[PDB]
């Protein structure tokens, strides 16, 4: 009849709604601790007087090791620094005579103070005098051989750890079931090796969406998340790490890049300079998340009540 | 009760379908923000030829973080070496060079010390430390704040966000115009809510915080991006929503944000450095947000906790 | 029969739901924060090496961050490798040991990368042939970690931490000092899990020692500490009541966090013309800020809510009961 019929409802939509979805599973929080070391040297050399040797102590920004590194790929250097009068960029004035530029800093994009003197930029144009950083200004100009285009092969270890808040389960990348590979030499895939957290940057920048080509040229952002899904329904093992390369690019703009700009100020026979550098590079974000969940008596009593009260 | 019952049970159930969203799955998000300066300070100190502070200099780290500091004062000790020199005064005072309990001190700690104690001319004496020499004197700090500039200078949030689980991703900086009129907008909160580029002194302003009292002295400065959109619509109703904070409400003047730093220099084979103490403004940009698409799951838990809601008003009815 | 069942059901009913509103707490709507939390560090730490000379190590020196974030690092062991010149040096036995000429050609190697070969061999040591490199040239880094930790005395340090906190969704704020601020008792607390529960952490080696991690051997090599505070308080009380709550963490099982926290880092200087470059191999203990809480208030559709969640014992206490 009408109560026969409902009873068999009841049961298949409770069955989806608390014996499918969870639901008997007390979800907890995590704490995450990721550190990352990298591995690989980039002498490129350069088209000047002897090559350049970028080791892991140059590349790697954030020297403490971040979560997010702003390893380098690429850069353009002006030497020798110092504050003093030179000609500006002709960026801000073309002028060609004194009265072209007035003093004081300008009220828009200015490299320094000018005192106001149409002086000569060489390059067969003519600009005025400005205080600042000025034994040359800064041309800005990517270059097309990617100059530290070497770290595509540069590798990455990205060893995670799990504490949970309240579960007292401590769980890490590195589960160690087959002692470091016993000869260590591996290299994550999606498929053929998704326990290696030893991704290296080429596959990390492809599997991205992006062309690590365009990527060592000019800047970029990619993202890598690690999430965690234990269900402690089973043994304590079983619940690993899943990463996912983001992207953040899809199409966008095309590739707007990311670049930043850091100097090395040193000493001289008296005076202070500074070396300027642009730097483009490749910017890793590593975000952890996890859901975890165990039995517990009272969110069984919960769901033993909603599942009869939604009757 | 029937009638009564059934007219309250659809009522109160339809609150908590329509209004709650309980029909609505919601989902997290993973964000991205990348924040540009511009804008150069030159503080040229009387008595002296000027100096600049272009944003490789006021910008702590380079790189940009999430949470990075902007130099609106300092105070430098220039040419500090590790040698035999006398105490800051306020580590003791001699009257006789009967020693200053030589070796590193269990209270104020800046060098070891020797036990003979020399001149600080300061009208006083203190005693000789090996350490960093010549001592920092921060005792006063300029006033009025030596990168007044950076009340002016832009800040530009650049905030790309996806939500996972519906492979939508959004950026802040919205695609709707080109260049002369995406590149000549100011934040404002409610002449230009979506322009991504801040003024300095107007993020301090809007946080509540006086930015003459918070160059000099330094201050924390909180700003959050909340993408609170749902998928029903179209995405392009999906944007997101600045607001500035001013952290702890400021105390009531609050000591402000300053640190050390060091530029580490060699001279004729000599290690030397350059001591700074810096008065910043620290900002802190997180991200957050909620959105969600219909989807069957959440309409059948809905309409099974809504049935079973009437069945309880009968039941009490019945009583 | 029928009555006595009802009224069962009805006790039972009323005694689930108000054991599950005493337990289930839902009567709160629990919101978010936003956390802001500076770390001051107080210590000096000199260091005595083989020479006339001793070294002091100022808070602008072992705090690596300087401006200050989340996780920063307060290095407790280094080993230098002073004035690299990046020429023509031997390369490290570790790469390679040659024998008569075994340069293979520049190319980098395959697996040691230590600058660019030259098909020369010429070493420093009793192994007197390690082929001839480009590269960063006083000496290759022979580094092997001091046994006495050289900034062991940063046991002693202080980590005042000042977190600040808000609850957008109720418009309160709270801060990591608690009450009664400033008055006495000027700068003389030390944080103690039991005796001194409210006052910011300090003391780096009861820090380290409150996560048994034995700081003598973190001093040396040691690596990740995590710190955890949860404010964990409802606003239906009075809002002194809500307080920080700190948990130290490890986040090891003694597996392969045994070699710690390590990073390179350079000072670059110039003499004469001529760039040089100060590495240093930094052995620091890394710590971690973790913020996280819910607030809570009463209001009123969260009541509704609960009224509507409790219909869960009252949904088929009646169906239930003509079954049996
Ligand atoms: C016991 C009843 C009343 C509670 C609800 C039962 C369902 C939701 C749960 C509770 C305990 C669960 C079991 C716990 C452990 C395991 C071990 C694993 O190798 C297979 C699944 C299995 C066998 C689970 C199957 C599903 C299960 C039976
Ligand atoms: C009659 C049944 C299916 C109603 C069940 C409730 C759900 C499915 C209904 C209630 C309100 C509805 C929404 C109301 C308004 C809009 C905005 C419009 O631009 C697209 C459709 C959309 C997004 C509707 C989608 C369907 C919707 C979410
Ligand atoms: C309205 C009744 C019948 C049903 C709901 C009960 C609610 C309103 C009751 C149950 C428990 C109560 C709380 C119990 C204890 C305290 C601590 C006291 O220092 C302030 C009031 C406060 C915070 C009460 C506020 C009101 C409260 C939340």
């Amino acid at each position: 009849i009408f109560r026969l019929i409902q009873l068999v409802v009841l049961v298949y939509v409770i069955g989806w709604v608390f014996l499918y979805e969870k639901g008997y599973q007390t979800s907890s929080g995590l704490i995450s601790s990721v550190s990352v070391k990298l591995k690989g040297l980039a002498v490129t050399q350069l088209p000047g007087l002897g090559p350049q040797v970028w080791d892991v102590a140059d590349y790697v920004f954030p020297a403490q090791g971040d979560n997010s590194f702003v390893v380098m790929t690429n850069f353009i250097v002006t030497p020798k620094q110092t504050q003093g009068y030179c000609a500006e960029h002709p960026e801000g004035g073309i002028c060609k005579e004194d009265s072209g530029c007035t003093p004081g800093k300008a009220k828009r994009k200015a490299q320094g103070i000018r005192t106001g003197k149409c002086v000569a930029f060489n390059d067969t144009v003519k600009t005025c005098e400005i205080f600042g950083w000025c034994p040359v200004e800064v041309d800005d100009d990517i270059p097309r051989p990617a100059l530290l285009r070497e770290a595509e092969n540069f590798t990455l270890f990205i060893k995670n750890s799990i504490s949970f808040p309240r579960f007292k389960v401590n769980r890490r990348n590195l589960v160690e079931e087959v002692n470091a590979a016993h000869m260590k030499t591996c290299l994550f895939h999606k498929t053929l090796h998704p326990l290696c957290p030893v991704f290296q940057l080429g596959y990390v920048v492809q599997e991205s969406g992006q062309n690590f080509s365009t990527l060592a040229e000019k800047g970029g952002v990619v993202g890598i998340t690690i999430d965690w899904h234990c269900d402690l329904d089973w043994h304590v093992r079983h619940c690993r790490p899943i990463y996912e390369f983001h992207g953040l690019y899809e199409e966008k703009n095309l590739s707007p890049g990311f670049n930043f700009r850091f100097a090395r100020h040193f000493v001289e026979n008296g005076t202070n300079y500074r070396h300027l550098f642009k730097v483009f590079g490749i910017r890793f974000d590593i975000l952890v998340d996890g859901k975890a969940g165990k039995f517990d008596i009272i969110p069984t009593m919960t769901t033993i009540g909603s599942g009869i009260g939604i009757f």
